[PDB]
């Protein structure tokens, strides 16, 4: 038991919708599931703080890392230990795309920080809902750096990333996630 | 140039009292000074997050580091660039002693996190007010941890007996500084 999955992409890429549909799919199959998300699954106040405040990228990354540290320890690892499929809407790859490719932080430092923040926990599969910023349902150069950063991450770890066309019908996307998922159960 | 100084120790060691007196002493010597402190110097709200019940040592450190990162960029480096004496009541060594020696986090990771957080900025001198720790086992660890950090960097740390009268401590800080004036 225990299966750790994540969803990634730009805000408005369909992640919550696809996390919900994946939950329901797994509920329909009798498989215990836990939905969670970042930011805020570890330290809710990190999410609400950063709604109205803009910090250096380093400080932003470090707040998200503290939230992720609590999130992994109090939510994700306990859920996995109970044998659940734990699905996180955003995880480490979010910081790497947004604070790294987006705001310019060096990836090897981000990962060194993450190593103890996440206790080395990595998803078995990560679904990237890929689209241009203009297609997001909810400046443009920044968001394009993020989109490309995600695609770069996916190219480096083709054993973990599944890249999906986020502009396809939500049902069609969900059925694609289910086919990629079927061999792992 | 600008001069970066820190004060360290357990809570109740007098390090805040000495930070305040040093600032006034330099400020009455005409030298422009910036008095600041951690936690709160970079992200004043960090104080709320740090009080979270059952916070993991990793998360606690990462919170202090977030404040520290903002502190260095927005307050300390600009102060130093203006040629001020910048005095910080607590800096990185507080995390090394409390979250490393106290809560058990590995020092090399703490330092690697710190290297971008702080942008490598080290105090020229750090005044450690050494107070006997009287849970107690945790404060013994922290107290001894601080002494170990001082032993490792004997040019940077000035270890002072925190039970001496306050004005004697102030005079001993002043004497260590006079060669940088
Ligand atoms: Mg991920
Ligand atoms: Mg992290
Ligand atoms: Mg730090
Ligand atoms: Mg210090
Ligand atoms: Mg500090
Ligand atoms: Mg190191
Ligand atoms: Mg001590
Ligand atoms: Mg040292």
């Amino acid at each position: 038991p225990g299966l750790f999955l994540t969803l990634e992409g730009l805000d408005g890429s369909g992640k919550t919708t696809q996390a919900r549909r994946l939950a329901a799919f797994l509920e329909a199959q009798g498989r215990p599931v836990l939905l969670t998300r970042e930011p805020g699954g570890g330290l809710p106040e990190v999410r609400s703080l950063l709604l109205t405040q803009e910090l250096s990228p380093e400080a932003e990354y470090l707040l998200f890392s503290a939230d992720r540290a609590e999130h992994v320890r109090k939510v994700i690892l306990p859920g996995l230990a109970a044998g659940k499929v734990v699905i996180s809407d955003r995880y480490l790859d979010s910081s790497l795309a947004f604070q790294g490719y987006g705001r310019g932080l060096p990836l090897p430092w981000l990962r060194e920080v993450a190593r103890e923040a996440t206790r080395g926990l990595k998803p078995r599969l990560t679904f990237l809902l890929d689209l241009p910023p203009e297609a997001a349902l909810r400046g443009l150069e920044f968001f394009r750096r993020v989109r490309e950063g995600y695609l770069a991450l996916a190219r480096a770890e083709p054993g973990r990333f599944v890249v999906l066309d986020a502009t396809l019908p939500e049902e069609e996307i969900a059925r694609a996630i289910q086919a990629h998922l079927r061999p792992l159960l």
